[PDB]
């Protein structure tokens, strides 16, 4: 009766008892991601026996089963490979199964969720954790039990294609939504991986993967927060660095982030993988060891002691030479014993030696997977990221009556999804001419036109869409960005976002903004939908449309939950994840930048009749935000009272509350806000960010009624990193500035730490 | 008599010496820089003794005189200033007597030279340390003994105003460049002043003054070694800290870059001033003190102990707190003792306490300013700046008969001087117009035509432009960017470049590119000369104009120099000393890029017929450059032989001497080549630029003949900043890549370090 097999012995006991037992072999394999391709042929499901066998042996710690394959494929071949585990080796060392998760389980006909920099607008974690508690429900059913989220890396570059993965720019937005997604994925004993770890997504000209400029302090402040909350308090289970250098040390291979940062300062407890081919990048990209052929010493000898655990599949492999660095006397074997005394101790404390069998039987999948719960989920959480970005002269909420418009190439023919979806996803879920058309039913005339396709400059489409306008009294156009489910994403199909999809500008590409201005040049109302993974840059539609909505990758339930604020069903209360610039030329434009940036001098203005007004910050631009993190408006208006603090001078340990009270003045509709608390430290001893996002409450507000809002401020989390590299939160003044966006403060208050 | 007046005395005992009878009222006044408006009324010219009084008490170290008077009122003002020292005080102390010199000593109908960013073009050290020593000729006649250059500075962010007053992207030729200009000015015992110390200028969003994100080891591998260079090795007697914090330090408060390295490691004996109010910014723009009122206390206890030793005006004067700071025991004497040394042991060294006298007397100022020598040497050097982009089919050089157009905002009317020049300099020198009819006399006809007005969209001028077109053989169009003199510039006239005068697009601005369209469409063979400040994106222009020139901002010559280039009485040897970006987009565009950028995936393109064609690095643009760092063209084809190097295995004390032979298969014509030579370091410990610029040398190279280039390497140059961010050559190999262009590279080698 070994040790490790007793549930009622000490995890760090069941750990050293296991390890004991273990060959070099056996520690080698735990530490090397396997496929579940090694032993399921992808195409018939057939079963291949002798790479079950050889994967077990030398890649047999975890597997990926990211297959777009039917569901049974991944059931009954995981359930082969914890068989094996059990019945066919000494140790039977339970397998860890992953997959991705970012906005849905990704295996076909599971539930779609509106991508990530969407629902992060919703400012709502409780219902993204809900969220995260029905994907692990699903992706549980098959024997998965890790994955691939959340992302907590900021979108801090906007010509990257990955803005949209991502819960926006801000770190305590991302940190809070990183925590509650953990938390819900790790409630059912699924291991989260919280990634990228670490600076990931500042890449230098926007491009996929290329190496990042910044300091220590910009590290500590901006980048590392959001890991600190899933991983110190969420009790993440798993990590993965990035494919980055930061200030020139690979990510993948950076000794002061993966071991002094992650452990001896955060007291993480459990294991890092690499990205997939981050290994073989120390050679290939960085230039760090010899490429051909790949120096596989150098690589293991550069990840592993710096505190990179396991090897993603996707590269070459190099930790195969663990065996011969230990011989060789390169790699002490202390440094292979830690970093599987750390995928052994996540193994442990997710249960799986007591139940390494997760998957329900094949006649409960449907019960399981895409139930109405998580259908029902996926509309909320969409309609409530939808963003009111203009409304002029009460446009919105459309009338369900008379005629209307249905224009532009994402208004239908196929789903807007963004990136991290299955092999076509997109023929199914809700467009908006489905969900208009569900919402009027007879009681309106839907005049539909494509207009054009989003990827031609071709105007062929555009008398139609002319005509549908002219003969409507209202006209709603749908036009955005784009991506790629994963099989045509890296097939190389045509994209404007997504993973290696990188931009250098943010403008309506092709004939979409010419289709705008032609049925604007009608006279007919029109409602402008942006249908896209991050920021479009057309301030133009401001003031020449008669509203502005914001869609951020939709849900499979996207066209009702469109039309659900479109005809007012529900009362828009998104808020901006993410600033939006005047032009690709103006970033970057995150909102927290430190004190001397942005606001610097006068912006000059080219008008659309041709004068050119210089200035010079810039001469004929504007570098302030066309709409700020935050931004988000409502067919209700809010009176925000008097801002009141609890307690005035405190310590570093108290909590200040923060109190006001908060009227809808709209005296026929509900109305949500969201309430948004900046703090400023006023005078720092470096320079700090002008203004940072510590808490915030979404309120609903009935009609006429006014609602006392409370948000907590803990004292401990205000600091700076300071000139010695401490963290500190200096005796002093604290602005609390208290309103409905980064920019639109309703009220303020200041408190001192003594 | 006392030590210090004694030259056979060693400089640090008369350091010593003096500063031993200094109260510390003298001492303050050693640190605080004064205005010669404190005596000179800059309207009339007349004298206020009072007001010499009183800056000679309270702010007598230095005293700025860059201001847009009559020759005599500086020099009779600095008499004055230096006489009253002389007689009138106890101790005699010389006053430095400070001015700007960037392209041209500052002051009106002096010498001006092509702006920096342009003569860096050049690659021509020598040439341009002839410059410094005529500028510091012209300064020294009015008894100046001090010039606030070199800029070194690099042209890293091309949104940034400043970046015309840059030697370019690259650290080395920087370097090469700064150490030159430092020499020549320095030559004449007037003191240098290396500027904006350090990592100034690639600010946030490219706007002026903005922080700057970086690390540590991005800082010393490339924005300290230009600046080590002209300290290091030239022995610059001065520096100017920068206004900019870099990753969340200010520099003028920074210890670690102002002390420990500029003293500790380079061992750097004088003295640093601020920059122009940069005192106060530590309060206003980093809110690191209280703004109002501001707190001069601890503005002055972040900078002096920084190392930031001398308070430069156009700030509150928060220096005069030393004295109050010294009685309350809250800064050590020793502080200010060691700062007043620093700026002591710089005029001991200068010669000013042996000849306090710079000024030749009235009557000999026309033979010492505006020369002949300084004339022809502006002529030299802008014509060997100018960059031949494209030429087809020999369009160039022009005939010296037929008709020519000349066409556009920039070919007359006004001198398309950079900043940095005194008031009313555009309406003195040599337009391309004026250049191209003293080429031509009577053997040609030239139809000029303005076309349109560079700071307009109005295109009522193209008709003449297209009819002056027709009836000539050739059309020469001159369009680009402009700035202003000191006093348009802070008037806040409009500009397209300069300090304060940043941009978010690169492309032509108002009417420029469709000028160029309408004459194109003619039919007429059209050559487009580039006059700006930066780089100018139309990609177009490439293939679509029968030549393109880039000549950045000009000498007073510069019409001359360009005639020189186009008849080809000059054959063209400019190099790009910034990379040109396809667009604004794009950015940055920096040649030395970290290996793992720049180079990722496939470039889409969209097509002038609208045809899109998608792709990945990106969707639908391109981050290569349109045109290198290196780049230049010549009338003449240059064939490289075999690379050799005299030694291939060394040590880390050794130089490798790189050889190789250069023909000019041309038969009719001398060219002349610049030889480039990059080193990559192959396999690195830590991430490093993919390649660097070590070495190049520009070479004459006469009809059909063959010529031996040599260029030394030496290896201690050639190293990194490891993980523990020590200096270090590592042992391996090294490529050296000998071209035409960082990117044309004709031969190579390698050589192994041990
Ligand atoms: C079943 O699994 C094993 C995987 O081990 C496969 O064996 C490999 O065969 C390929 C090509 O034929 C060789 O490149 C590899 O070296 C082999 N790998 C090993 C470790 O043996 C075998 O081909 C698979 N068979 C089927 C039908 O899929
Ligand atoms: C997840 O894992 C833990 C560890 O297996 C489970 O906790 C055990 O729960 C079992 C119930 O079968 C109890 O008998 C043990 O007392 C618990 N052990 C510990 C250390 O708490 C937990 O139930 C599992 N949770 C879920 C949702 O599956
Ligand atoms: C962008 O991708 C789409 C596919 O989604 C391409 O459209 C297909 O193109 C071929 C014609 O070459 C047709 O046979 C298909 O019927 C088209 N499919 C659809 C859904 O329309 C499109 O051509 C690509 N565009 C560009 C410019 O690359
Ligand atoms: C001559 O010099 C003194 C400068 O010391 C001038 O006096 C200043 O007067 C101004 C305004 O008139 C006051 O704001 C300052 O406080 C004075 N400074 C000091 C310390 O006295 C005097 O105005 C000058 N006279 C001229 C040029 O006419
Ligand atoms: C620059 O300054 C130095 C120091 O004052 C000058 O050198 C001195 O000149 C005298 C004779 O005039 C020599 O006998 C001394 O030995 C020199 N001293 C040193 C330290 O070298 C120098 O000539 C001046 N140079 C110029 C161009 O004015
Ligand atoms: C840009 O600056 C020029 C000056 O260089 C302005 O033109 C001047 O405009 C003033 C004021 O109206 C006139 O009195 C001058 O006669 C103009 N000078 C010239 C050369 O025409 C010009 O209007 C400015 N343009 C803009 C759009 O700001
Ligand atoms: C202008 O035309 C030249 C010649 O066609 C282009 O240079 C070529 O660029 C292609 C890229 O497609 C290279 O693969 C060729 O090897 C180059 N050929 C030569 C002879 O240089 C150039 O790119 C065009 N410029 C622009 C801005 O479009
Ligand atoms: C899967 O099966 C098909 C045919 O049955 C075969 O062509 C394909 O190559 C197989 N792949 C592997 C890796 O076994
Ligand atoms: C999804 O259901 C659709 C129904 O047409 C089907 O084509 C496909 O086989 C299903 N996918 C999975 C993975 O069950
Ligand atoms: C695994 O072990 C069981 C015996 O417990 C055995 O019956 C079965 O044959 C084994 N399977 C394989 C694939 O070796
Ligand atoms: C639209 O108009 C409002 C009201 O005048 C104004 O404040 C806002 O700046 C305008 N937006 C744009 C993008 O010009
Ligand atoms: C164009 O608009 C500007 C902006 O108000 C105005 O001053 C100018 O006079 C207008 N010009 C024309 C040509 O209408
Ligand atoms: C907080 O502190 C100041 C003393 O520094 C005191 O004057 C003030 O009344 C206190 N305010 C509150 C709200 O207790
Ligand atoms: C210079 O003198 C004129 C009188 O000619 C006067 O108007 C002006 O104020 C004076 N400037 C100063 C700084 O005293
Ligand atoms: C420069 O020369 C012109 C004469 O052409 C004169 O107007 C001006 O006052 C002179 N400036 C100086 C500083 O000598
Ligand atoms: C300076 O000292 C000289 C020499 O004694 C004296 O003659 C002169 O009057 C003084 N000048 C001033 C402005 O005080
Ligand atoms: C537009 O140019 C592209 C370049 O190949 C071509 O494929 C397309 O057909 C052109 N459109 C025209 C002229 O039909
Ligand atoms: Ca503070
Ligand atoms: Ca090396």
């Amino acid at each position: 009766k070994p040790r490790y097999k007793d549930p009622s012995v000490p995890v760090e006991e069941r750990v050293t008892d296991l390890l004991g037992r273990m060959t070099l072999e056996e520690k080698m394999s735990q530490l090397i991601q396997g496929d579940i391709t090694n032993w399921m042929n992808e195409t018939t499901g057939e079963f291949n026996l002798t790479g079950l066998e050889w994967s077990t042996k030398m890649r047999g710690g975890m597997f990926y089963v990211g297959y777009p394959v039917p569901w049974d494929y991944i059931a009954d071949n995981v359930k082969k490979a914890q068989d094996y585990i059990l019945q066919n080796t000494t140790l039977g060392i339970p397998a860890i199964v992953q997959t991705e998760s970012l906005h849905g389980f990704l295996i076909g006909n599971a539930t779609i969720y509106n991508s990530p920099i969407g629902f992060a607008c919703s400012f709502n974690p409780e219902l993204i954790e809900k969220m995260a508690r029905l994907i692990g429900q699903e992706a549980s059913a098959l024997g998965v039990n890790h994955v691939m989220g959340p992302v907590v890396d900021l979108a801090r570059e906007l010509r990257f294609g990955r803005v949209e993965e991502t819960y926006g720019e801000d770190p305590f937005l991302a940190g809070e939504i990183g925590y509650h997604y953990t938390k819900g994925i790790q409630s059912h004993n699924i291991s989260a991986n919280v990634k990228h770890f670490v600076g990931f997504s500042q890449p230098e000209q926007g491009l996929n993967t290329a190496p990042v400029h910044g300091g220590e302090r910009y590290l500590r402040t901006t980048w590392l927060p959001s890991f600190k909350r899933a991983i110190m308090d969420a009790g993440a289970w798993s990590i993965m660095s990035a494919y980055h250098s930061y200030d020139g040390i690979p990510a993948v291979a950076d000794y002061h982030t993966l071991t002094e940062i992650l452990r001896e300062e955060w007291g993480y407890k459990y294991w890092v993988t690499s990205d997939a081919g981050a290994s073989d990048r120390v050679c290939t990209a960085f230039k760090l060891c010899r490429a051909d052929p790949i120096d596989k010493e150098a690589v293991t000898l550069a990840i592993l002691p710096a505190g990179n655990d396991v090897e993603m599949g996707g590269g070459s492999y190099n930790f195969e030479t663990i065996i011969d660095l230990v011989n060789a006397g390169k790699l002490d074997i202390e440094i292979v014993n830690t970093a599987v005394s750390r995928v052994l101790r996540a193994k442990f404390e997710m249960g799986l030696f007591e139940n390494p069998y997760n998957a329900a039987p094949a006649s409960e999948w449907n019960k399981l997977i895409h139930t109405q719960e998580a259908v029902d989920l996926a509309r909320e959480l969409d309609r409530e990221s939808i963003v009111l970005l203009e409304n002029h002269d009460n446009a919105l909420p459309l009338k369900k009556s008379g005629s209307i418009a249905v224009i532009g190439p994402m208004a239908h023919g196929f789903m807007n999804y963004g990136d991290y979806v299955v092999y076509e996803s997109q023929y199914r879920g809700v467009t908006p001419l489905d969900g208009i058309k569900a919402a009027v039913g007879d009681k309106a005339t839907i005049n539909y036109a494509q207009g054009c396709e989003r990827w031609s400059n071709d105007q062929s489409g555009f008398a139609e869409a002319v005509e549908a306008a002219k003969k409507s009294d209202v006209a709603v156009v749908v036009v955005g960005t784009w991506s790629r489910d994963q099989k045509e994403l890296w097939a190389g199909l045509n994209a404007t976002t997504g993973e290696h999809v990188d931009v250098n500008s943010l403008s309506l590409v092709g004939a979409q903004a010419p289709l705008i201005k032609a049925i604007i040049d009608t006279g007919v109302p029109t409602v402008v939908v942006l249908s896209s993974g991050k920021p479009i840059t057309e301030p133009w539609l401001s003031n020449n449309t008669a509203a502005l909505v914001q869609q951020f990758y939709p849900s499979e339930q996207g066209g009702n939950a469109l039309a659900d604020v479109l005809f007012g069903d529900y009362n828009p209360s998104g808020k901006l994840s993410v600033s939006f610039p005047h032009s690709v030329g103006d970033l970057p434009i995150y909102y927290d930048y430190l004190n001397s940036a942005r606001e610097i001098g006068d912006a000059g203005y080219i008008y659309s009749n041709g004068t050119l007004e210089f200035g010079h910050q810039y001469a004929l631009g504007n570098p302030k935000a066309w709409y700020p993190f935050g931004y988000g408006k409502s067919y209700s208006s809010f009176e925000y009272g008097a801002v009141k603090l609890d307690k005035t001078n405190v310590t570093e340990a108290d909590t200040v509350t923060v109190s006001v009270d908060v009227k809808n003045t709209d005296a026929t509709r509900e109305g949500t806000e969201v309430v948004q608390v900046y703090v400023v430290d006023e005078v720092a001893s470096v320079v700090v960010p002008n203004r940072l996002l510590k808490g915030f409450k979404k309120v609903v507000i009935p009609a006429g009624q006014t609602k006392t809002v409370e948000i907590p401020l803990k004292v401990q989390d205000l600091g700076l990193w300071n000139v010695r590299m401490k963290y500190v939160v200096e005796p002093g003044a604290f602005g609390v500035l208290v309103g409905s966006s980064s920019e639109d403060i309703r009220g303020n208050a200041t408190f001192y730490v003594q």
